[PDB]
């Protein structure tokens, strides 16, 4: 328990109206920025709107196995584009599921590091996890339980990544285990075992109200353990069942924004954070909105270096938005591509959220080819129109 | 005894009863001879060749219309082929009472338009509409059900009133598990009430997937006797599998509402089709599916004797239509169909979507193995009844 603790549970299911003034306050740039912003973000638009799957899903998956997905990454990594490999599983129902998932876990790390071959945590290739894959009961046994079971098995993970310098990120499910998930994160980096490597890798979810104060903790938790934590900051993908757990519960206050704008403003505040602390965390953007893009670009500033920060994407999404980013023709920034891997059966889960995320009329991947949709809306600045 | 006892006992009975127990009835009911297997085996193996030599995740192709009206002007083509229509229009969960007079306002307008389009065709050659009951009761899934039929049995009979002035059908569409028992209450007190005497266009769907299926059906079939409706009875498979697996998990139930193994569904339906076949005379079936077997099962279960009004298919819109183009008509196998057509936008299709997507995209869809390369013809056409 800790003051930057405190302020996380303080926050879960804080009011609306009294998450969002620190929020536009952050989320505040200035003229020039702003300026700078709309032009880069007008750019990529035309761009995207000068460009253009089945329900198979087959515009999602990088490849069947690990050894497949590997061998088709090699040409958008000499473009600029790195890779988080997903072996795809996730709410594991028995204890043979979890065992499954944290083998395919296993061999998966073994082939991504090896094939890294020594390029390290920025250059070279990661791998992504979900926690709820390797507990048989994540979402439904007592979380101190629940963590003392999983810590081992994360341990163990952690632990083939430093062996071959690669990143391993923990992906950010639904929010009644973000608690767990967060005291997971803080036991591996102050674990000595796992000292001198760099690729431990946390999401957090700007829908969700405690974003900014979970931001707060990972950042004094980097400064303190030494760890440059990575931070996949993104918006979030399971804001329908969200929604539907809170009205059930009776919950007059949930833990999620129930406006799309006021996500909007968050993950920009977050954004802010982030790149204010560049020295003690690795911020990765995960977005395909231009404009939030354009955004973090020039809140960036000018001094850019690989290792300072990046932007991700997701396999079948990202690429012909950062087809305009990468590249010293473009905005030479990096991005790394989440990039599934498995069989039609476990992708079912995933792609429900793709079709969440695609199908919503808010949605900027939806609005980009919408006709009714104006460039002058979608650049837009978030806390213009709030 | 309590009215209809041993019929309500055998449903409650069968709710969660152990999967192994179920099966055993079912699997007899479902066992047809070798002569029709083998009949059905090639009736099965045309279907699925003319499915590629003939021939979207956002579901544009599961949405026939913005309104009624532009909907039922995009029927016509279909019509003039030998399709029929029930149009949906999408809405469901309503979590406000201002959201349920909306629904059943949506609904009312429907029936005027898909009346006056029917122009007197009547409840089998022309139009009907289907409906959900949690779209016309703010928390359909929550209240008790002494609250939500007090409410909503008045708003169903104003509709079923509408759908009898005009001659078409109007079917009840199945839910979740949890709502079975009351919307089936709600099917006996309309079909006993007098004021929608002389009209068979009530409807009610049963789900194959669900243990109570055959109980159910037993019950309808009754109701169908002792008040001199005609039901229309929409055998499905079932379309919450993925919910209710994980609401039963979250239950803490030792047996949970439906099967967990999919060729168990299978058996199921064919022995509920058997079922319905033995009750024409007082039930109109109508066999929805997407599966070239199961259609080819019941195609040869029916026997030789048809005419129209006897039992009829359906299929989804933008799901259904390259499968049964061979089906409707003289040439194919003189049988006639009805597409469940949803109308509406981007507000009210999203609940929709996620379920087409999980029947599109499961491994074990037939509209999924269909295109999988690994998956022979063989295969395609096997009777999952022989399998247990
Ligand atoms: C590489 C990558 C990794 C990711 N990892 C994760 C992860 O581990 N866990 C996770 O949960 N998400 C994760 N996401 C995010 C999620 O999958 C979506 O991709 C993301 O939220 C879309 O945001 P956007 O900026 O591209 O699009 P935008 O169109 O700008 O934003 C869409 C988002 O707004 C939010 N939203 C929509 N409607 C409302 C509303 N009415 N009220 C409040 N908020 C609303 C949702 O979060 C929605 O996804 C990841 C995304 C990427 C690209
Ligand atoms: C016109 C029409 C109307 C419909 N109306 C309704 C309705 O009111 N309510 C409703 O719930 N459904 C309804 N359905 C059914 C549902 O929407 C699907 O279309 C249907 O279940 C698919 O069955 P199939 O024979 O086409 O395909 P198949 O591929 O043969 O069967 C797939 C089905 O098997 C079941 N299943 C999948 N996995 C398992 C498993 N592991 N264990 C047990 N069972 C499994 C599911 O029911 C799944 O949909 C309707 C379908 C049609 C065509
Ligand atoms: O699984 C999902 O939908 C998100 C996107 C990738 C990681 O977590
Ligand atoms: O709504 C559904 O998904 C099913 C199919 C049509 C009626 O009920």
């Amino acid at each position: 328990q800790s003051t930057l603790r405190r302020a996380i549970t303080a926050a879960y299911r804080r009011p609306e109206t009294e998450c969002l003034p620190p929020l536009v306050e952050a989320a505040t740039q200035s003229k020039e920025i702003r300026d700078a912003a709309a032009s880069t973000a007008r750019k990529l638009i035309e761009a995207l709107r000068g460009k253009h799957g089945s329900m198979m899903g087959e515009q999602f998956v990088t490849g069947e196995t690990i050894r497949e997905a590997l061998k088709r990454s090699k040409e958008l990594e000499e473009k600029g584009f790195s890779y988080s490999y997903d072996m795809l599983g996730e709410a594991a129902t028995t204890a043979a599921d979890a065992e499954r998932y944290y083998r395919d876990y296993e061999s998966a790390i073994h082939a991504i590091g090896k094939a890294s071959a020594g390029r390290g945590i920025y250059e070279g290739p990661g791998i992504s996890i979900k926690l709820s894959a390797l507990h048989p009961r994540y979402s439904r046994a007592q979380a101190a339980r629940v963590m003392g079971e999983l810590l081992p098995r994360v341990k163990a993970l952690a632990l083939l990544a430093k062996n071959y310098d690669i990143g391993l990120n923990i992906d950010a499910e639904e929010a009644d285990r973000l608690e767990l998930s967060l005291d997971l994160l803080e036991v591996l980096c102050l674990d000595g075992d796992l000292s001198g490597w760099n690729g431990m890798g946390f999401v957090v979810q700007a829908y969700g109200k405690r974003c900014p104060f979970v931001l707060d903790f990972i950042i004094d938790l980097a400064r303190r353990s030494g760890r440059r934590i990575m931070v996949r900051l993104v918006k979030g993908a399971y804001w329908d069942a969200e929604i539907k757990r809170a009205q059930l519960d009776g919950l007059a206050d949930f833990p999620v924004f129930t406006r799309k704008i006021h996500t909007d403003v968050s993950y920009i505040a977050c954004a802010a954070k982030l790149l204010a602390a560049t020295d003690v965390v690795f911020p990765q953007f995960a977005t395909h909105n231009a404009q939030t893009l354009a955004a973090i670009y020039h809140m960036a500033g000018k001094d850019f270096h690989v290792g300072k920060y990046e932007f991700q994407c997701l396999h079948g999404m990202g690429e012909p938005l950062y087809e305009e980013v990468v590249g010293r023709g473009k905005l030479d920034r990096p991005c790394r591509i989440y990039a599934p891997v498995g069989t039609h059966e476990t992708l079912l889960a995933y792609l429900v959220r793709r079709l969440l995320e695609n199908g919503a009329n808010s949605s900027f991947v939806h609005r980009i080819n919408d006709p009714k949709v104006s460039i002058d809306e979608l650049i837009a600045d978030p806390v213009e129109v709030v």
